[PDB]
């Protein structure tokens, strides 16, 4: 479990992994990203960590069929809304480790695009440009090269490499994150999903970006200066 | 807190910062490596990390004046017995968050280098060709560089740069560790401390470091091709 979310003038990049602890000697795959779209008016996408009991129960919530006015992910007037629906929704679930966490952005058609981080407790934050993303999961291995890269500047085409360089950290050194990997790429005002694909095992670009990644970071190490001693 | 051992055929590399937890609304900077040294017959180093009340007990403990034969680290017989008087040492104050962890390292003439993890409990293990490092603290942001490099093969030079590297993306991205830093490096069968220092904000070489590493990573990311759709 690794989830980024990333928010940029040009719009907003998504990705999650899919090795999941589900009960005992069980390690699984289930995919951790949820996309609501109404081509043309909205898209919203969900990405969830934690305890699956936990996550699918929330998921279940809010798609929950006949629900009241401004109440669904797909009806909710702007973005902190949805999100606080989300939160909610997690409240009600953990009054009937089984905490979980998500982080939640899109866009709602004459708002701009926006990105949440909704907490285990259900209260929540939204990125700035200051701070322009967030993590969930196992999330400390994959920090650095966010830090490094991401400004509100950075292209959509760079923010996407810079999470799959971020996975391929988190994999090579932890190993509770797994590929497959979901990667979504959203155009500011374009109110409808992209880009958006499964990466596995034989991904051909993924293979190539780790293997030129790798090469290129021990030709940057090798040539890094010599103490004095 | 962030401390690292590495263990290669060449000898020794160790490293850690000072930033530490003294109490409430209080941060300040306490020394967490410890030496100690028969020059000629054995060189054994000490890191700390954890509730600084804790370790400097132990540390005093394991200076006691008049303990008893082959009972201090200066006259323990070999350093799998100087491991295990650190965990010791620690199940003594523990039975008087107040955890605390250790690496223990050096080589006592006629032995190889060694290289030791304490763990809370008191139990340790011992570094191999396969697995040649450890790190105590917050260590995750660390760890990739270290996975990427570090073999048995790696000469000092690079193990010390990989260390500090390990630390700029540490202090980068996670507040709870800052300079400054020791930096100790120990040549196989010298029994002897051939290089100490202090790193602090100002020093030439790790500035030169943290810019040439910047500069060589950034161009190894722009020349990745881009995700192809």
């Amino acid at each position: 479990t690794y989830c980024v979310g990333i928010r940029l003038d040009e719009g907003l990049v998504f990705a999650s992994d899919s090795r999941t602890n589900a009960g005992v000697d069980n390690i699984s795959t289930f995919r951790k990203m949820h996309v609501f779209e109404v081509p043309g008016e909205r898209v919203i996408v969900l990405l969830t960590a934690g305890n699956l009991a936990t996550t699918q129960a929330v998921i279940s919530l809010l798609e929950e069929r006949l629900k009241d006015p401004e109440e669904r992910l797909l009806t909710a007037p702007s973005m902190f809304e949805a999100a606080r629906l989300v939160g909610e929704a997690l409240r009600e679930v953990q009054a009937r480790d089984f905490n979980a966490s998500f982080i939640l952005g899109g866009q709602i058609a004459g708002e701009p695009p926006r990105l949440f981080l909704i907490y285990p407790a259900g209260n929540f934050i939204e990125a700035t440009p200051d701070t322009p993303f967030f993590q969930i999961g196992e999330t400390k291995y994959g920090k650095p090269i966010l830090d490094r890269v991401i400004t509100p500047d950075t292209s959509l085409e760079d923010a996407a490499k810079c999470a799959l360089v971020s996975f391929d950290s988190t994999m090579r050194s932890n190993l509770s994150v797994g590929l497959p990997l979901d990667l979504l790429v959203y155009e500011r005002d374009s109110l409808r999903v992209g880009h958006r694909r499964r990466i596995d095992e034989d991904d051909p670009y993924f293979r190539m970006l780790r293997k030129q990644w790798s090469e290129g970071l021990r030709q940057a190490f090798d040539s890094l200066p010599d103490p004095p001693w």
